[PDB]
């Protein structure tokens, strides 16, 4: 019941606990699941003090319970107190994943074969996600869990949103942030993130590691070159245009110069994913159908969602608490309807 001076309390079903790390709002352990007779991961989540924590928790739970896909982490079980007032923590049980792409990239240079199949698995999961009209919004190496080269699962849907092109209208990770987000809710933002992930696999370093959002745009233009007038016009803001229109002119760095050892087909796909103008950026199905992925592409083995997803939110943390209580009742004794 105790791990490192803190209560876990997932028993009696989950025992033989072993600390593995920290997450958003609490520790993560591996545990022995006595029912399924296998070790699992359990995240302890304590979001109730802060409204935003409650939002991400509710969002991730609602989405993950509805998605069912081999490249997306599932939720196996949810532990919580019998009464709301007693509910201070939520324990989310999921398949144990050995590591993630962020940890992996710190220790290994990936072969072209491994990059190719990792990329396929990411886009296969993304295809399902986008077919449900959902945007992940925070794709990055630490959100790609791994057991082996053939076993990748996208995780952390705490920031996911239903796609909504007309909106307008908390941030997603700067280095993986699409230029349109900084310059003015579309599927294209996830494709950009995946492109940053592909570039990172090719060289073991973030392609665009900006310090702040203007520095981020600077890194992007530093490689793609100064934006064209056509791409410049499609900026709903003034700043940009003006404001850079206001900086030195920059030429496009050729991808093969930036990545001299990379497969030319990988670089061709990378080029389509990392295009400034989101309207011209490659879409998920197109990316799966790219020659780089032709040895894997198989629409008959690439499930999509049954029904498009529909859940807005400026709700106080007390109303969200009840909603988390409702979504998790499923896993309680005596649940009906
Ligand atoms: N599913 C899952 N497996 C995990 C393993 C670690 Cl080390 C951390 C978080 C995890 O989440």
């Amino acid at each position: 019941e105790m791990v490192r001076g803190q209560v876990f309390d997932v028993g009696p079903r989950y025992t033989n606990l072993s600390y593995i790390g920290e997450g958003a709002y609490g520790m993560v352990c591996s545990a022995y699941d006595n029912v399924n007779k296998v070790r699992v991961a359990i995240k302890k989540i304590s979001p109730f003090e802060h409204q935003t924590y409650c939002q991400r928790t509710l969002r991730e739970i609602k989405i993950l319970l509805r998605f069912r896909h081999e490249n997306i982490i599932g939720i196996n079980d949810i532990i919580r107190a019998p009464t709301i007032e007693q509910m201070k923590d939520v324990y989310i049980v999921q398949d144990l994943m050995e590591t993630d792409l962020y940890k992996l990239l710190k220790t290994q240079h990936l072969s072209n074969d491994h990059i190719c199949y990792f990329l396929y698995q990411i886009l296969r999961g993304l295809k399902y996600i986008h077919s449900a009209n959902v945007l992940h919004r925070d794709l990055k190496p630490s959100n790609l869990l791994l057991n082996t080269t053939c076993d990748l699962k996208i995780c952390d849907f705490g920031l996911a949103r239903v796609a909504d092109p007309d909106h307008d209208h908390y941030v997603a990770t700067r280095w993986y942030r699409a230029p349109e987000i900084m310059l003015n809710y579309t599927k294209s933002i996830d494709i950009w993130s995946v492109g940053c992930i592909l570039a990172e696999m090719l060289s073991n370093r973030p392609i665009f590691p900006g310090k702040h959002y203007l520095d981020q745009l600077n890194h992007i233009l530093g490689i793609l070159g100064s934006p064209s007038q056509e791409d410049l016009n499609c900026i709903i803001n003034l700043k940009a245009r003006n404001y850079l229109l206001s900086l030195p002119h920059k030429n496009k760095v050729p991808w093969n110069r930036l990545f001299p050892n990379a497969d030319s087909k990988a670089l061709d796909l990378l080029d389509k994913m990392l295009t400034f103008n989101p309207h011209k950026r490659i879409e998920v199905e197109q990316a799966l159908a790219h020659p780089y992925l032709e040895q894997y592409y198989d629409p008959s083995d690439e499930p999509i969602a049954e029904a498009p997803f529909k859940f807005l939110d400026d709700l106080p943390k007390e109303k969200l608490k009840e909603l988390i209580f409702e979504e998790t009742a499923r896993f309680q004794p005596g649940y009906r309807s």
